């Protein structure tokens, strides 16, 4: 797992998630759906 890539939520309805030092990219997207690293 290397955290290097731009999660930022993509559109208006995308979230993002905190986890163990890393973070998450869920959204009614599927294309949005992505993880930090
Ligand atoms: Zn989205």
């Amino acid at each position: 797992m290397k955290v290097r890539a731009s999660v930022k939520r993509i559109c208006d309805k995308c979230k993002v998630i905190r986890r163990h030092g890393r973070v998450y990219v869920i959204c009614e997207n599927p294309k949005h759906k992505q993880r930090q690293g």
